[PDB]
């Protein structure tokens, strides 16, 4: 019964975010990654992933607070469900701002909670 549903996971954490990547796929999603946090609103521009799983913290200085910002503040790409991983001690901050994520999960991640966020937003895919 599957049909498609992407996700594009932005992470310099390549361990996780292949631990991440496998779970959701196991679960039938489409998904890629990348560590580009500077290009990755033009990557969910060019690529329009049904959801997309953020990191807070990213590897140049780049920040999943700032790029969710731009996101939620882009009226072709504030309708992308994002959920933000990492420290949680923001997250509550981040919530009371007007340009935030739809969904956090907690540092250090377990791949079923992800998982679970996931579908919730935009169902299985199967
Ligand atoms: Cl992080």
């Amino acid at each position: 019964s599957h049909m498609s549903k992407k996700i594009l996971i932005v992470e310099s954490d390549t361990a996780l975010s292949a631990t991440l990547r496998s779970a959701l796929e196991g679960r039938g999603f489409t998904v890629d990654e990348t560590t580009d946090g500077k290009g990755s609103v033009e990557q969910i521009r060019r690529d329009r992933p049904d959801l997309v799983v953020l990191a807070v913290d990213l590897s140049a200085g780049q920040n999943g607070y700032l790029i969710c910002g731009k996101l939620k503040k882009d009226d072709d790409l504030k309708n992308v469900p994002i959920v933000i991983i990492g420290n949680p001690d923001g997250f509550a901050q981040f919530r009371k701002l007007k340009a935030h994520a739809d969904e956090y999960v907690a540092k250090p991640v377990d791949a079923d909670q992800l998982v679970e966020r996931a579908g919730a937003l935009i169902g299985f895919p199967e």
